[PDB]
């Protein structure tokens, strides 16, 4: 019972001997490496927002054109956890139909977005989806269309319903858009708080759910934020399903999740947060709620 204060206060110990940056880039040094000779390859150097941030040939998203398969995105399996995400990159304005073929081929059904479109200090993403419901927004070079359906805005976050469609089978799907607003570019969320109460939001509403196709998040370059944001659900997961919480290592299951996408977590600030959200989330869920 009593192991909660435990690791709340080895939390408060690497605080005290401010070591965050050391395991940060301890982590940084331990991290796997693996070819993204896809994501170099001259004919995708548009697809990618970023020069170095690219996804690993293994776990890279494929989409289901027969031309160029490329996508700046990849797919994180944690099996312990038994959850599973595709982390990619702000939508550039020429992937905006790709972002949305993945969204489809891999059947998700929610979006996160934690980083904002534009603003003046911030990274400028491509706004991938339509602002107005009366405007809705067709990818001809994907075949879909999309429309807002509801927009729930709140202080932190804004929760968006919107329909996608496959303008071939004229199928249609409910997606569901959660999106932070307040996690500035290689920074923390407002609060731990905020965050958590975001990340059970999300959850919540079964996007994360192995019912559908894995859930989508992206940041500006589909790292840092998003590694946070993900390091944080599995890491809750984890002390929810093992006997021991404090068993959970958070530095391990980062590296685990490296494996699968390059830069994780970009600050020691972001690894501290993420630390700071998991043990706080971690007494929320154990502790009645
Ligand atoms: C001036 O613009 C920027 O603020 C800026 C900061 C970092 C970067 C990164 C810096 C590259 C970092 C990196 C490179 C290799 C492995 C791991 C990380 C890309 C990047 C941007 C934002 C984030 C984030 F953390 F804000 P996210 O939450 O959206 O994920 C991450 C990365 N980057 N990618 N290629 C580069 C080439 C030369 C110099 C910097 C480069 C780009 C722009
Ligand atoms: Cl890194």
């Amino acid at each position: 019972k009593l192991e909660f204060m435990e690791m709340e206060k080895e939390f408060e110990q690497i605080d005290k001997s401010g070591s965050w940056a050391a395991i940060y880039q301890d982590i940084r040094h331990e991290a796997s490496d693996f070819p993204c000779r896809v994501a170099k390859l001259p004919k995708n150097k548009n697809r990618n927002r970023y020069r170095d941030v690219s996804p690993f040939d293994h776990s890279r998203i494929k989409l289901h054109q027969e031309d160029n398969d490329y996508i700046n995105a990849s797919l994180i399996k944690m099996e312990e956890a038994q959850r599973s995400y595709i982390l990619t990159q702000g939508p550039l304005p020429n992937t905006c139909g790709h972002f949305w073929e993945m969204v489809w081929e891999q059947k998700s059904r929610g979006v996160v977005m934690l980083n904002r479109v534009m603003e003046k200090g911030s990274l400028k993403c491509a706004q991938y989806w339509p602002q107005k419901e009366e405007k809705e927004m067709i990818f001809e070079d994907t075949n879909l269309k999309l429309t807002l359906i509801s927009e729930d805005i709140k202080s932190y976050y804004t929760v968006r319903q919107l329909e996608l469609e496959n303008l071939t089978t004229q199928e249609t799907r409910e997606i569901l858009h959660f999106h932070y607003t307040t996690w500035p570019d290689f920074g923390v969320p407002e609060s731990p708080a905020s965050f958590l109460n975001f990340l059970f939001k999300v959850r919540e509403s079964g996007s994360l759910s192995p019912e559908h196709g894995p859930v989508v998040v992206h940041c500006s370059a589909g790292i840092g934020r998003s590694g946070t944001f993900c390091l944080a659900d599995t890491c809750l997961l984890l002390m929810d399903k093992r006997k021991d919480p404090s068993s959970v290592d958070i530095k391990k299951v980062l590296l685990e999740m490296r494996k699968f996408r390059m830069g994780l977590i970009q600050t020691a600030d972001q690894l501290r947060f993420s630390y700071l959200a998991v043990i706080e989330g971690a007494k929320f869920i154990m502790g009645d709620s």
